[PDB]
């Protein structure tokens, strides 16, 4: 019910970086509007690879609040490196906070030759296994196998995502619009 | 800080006429703006909407009382007509500010029940004065309601406040949702202190 504020903090790693996301969420319509900012400068990684790691609560995840849940993922990129991520999503003074730690390859990913977009997927829902198709600039696809577990402190989720850019923003950033349904 | 959701629930009972109103919307203390849609769930109101405006926050700009929120009790004398008696509790419920109100009306005549008021609300400054006696706040003010013929209906408000744990100027616009068939009131309000 209603629209809640969202804080997202991603501390990433031979290249250290930090991303802070701020925006609003509306569970009534299942809409996300978020702007992410690279505080440490340009990312040594393409933005679409951080999309999945960067709040399923908007459509268990809701019942987990306000003490919230822990989300851990290991993400294998085909013929490349892998992500390992741990996150804590919970409520802090009427604001939903997602604190994330991820650690990682060869220079599609470090090469920065992906397309700035993100295709829709059905997620098999806690445990989860799914594969994301990233569009590559040449025409090929970069596959990313996700393994996911959840823990509190049988259905599907379809998600649609739009990646855009704030024109009057000079820091490396990502504006994100997302619709997720059950 | 930020924009908070608002739930307003008023179970009312005037001269034999029971009614329930649910208001939903947003509040922003930073700019002092209220956006609310009120719905008469029990059907057409036995009372004109402008007479419920005062009773239906003041926290936006009352703030210190949250989240274990204050009690607001009012006695509202309509000139040569009936009177309102209201008790309300404004507080936070899961990040939402809720204003549950109980109102009762006695000794009316059929401006108010006659439904001959204008669908609008003139601005007023409210005289807010503190009182350590009841650990709360008191206020007295009179609202001039425009009646359709040309005259005015005056409504004398007496108000006390108390926690469960200067001036205020208000500006109000009353409108209607075109795609809403229930008896309702769209409300926009700007409130500042002095």
């Amino acid at each position: 019910t209603g629209v809640v504020p969202i804080l997202i903090e991603l501390d990433g790693d031979g290249h250290k970086f930090f991303v802070r996301g701020e925006g609003e969420g509306d569970a009534t319509i299942g809409k996300l509007s978020l702007k992410f900012i690279a505080t440490t400068g340009k990312l040594p990684v393409p933005w679409p690879t951080l999309v999945t790691t960067l709040v399923q609560a908007f459509s268990f995840f809701k019942s987990a609040m306000p003490e919230g849940y822990v989300q851990e993922r290991t993400i294998y990129f085909k013929d490349d490196g892998t992500y390992k991520t741990r996150a804590e999503v919970k409520f802090e003074g009427c604001t939903l906070v997602n604190r994330i730690e991820l650690k990682g390859f060869k220079e599609n990913i470090l090469g920065h030759k992906l397309e700035y977009n993100f295709n829709s997927h059905k997620v098999y829902i806690i445990k989860a296994n799914f594969t994301i198709r990233h569009n590559v600039e040449d025409g090929s696809v970069q596959l990313a196998d996700h393994y996911q577990q959840n823990t509190p402190i049988d259905h599907y989720l379809s998600t649609q995502t739009i990646l855009s850019k704030d024109l009057n923003e000079k820091r490396d950033h990502m504006v994100l619009l997302e619709y997720v349904t059950a």
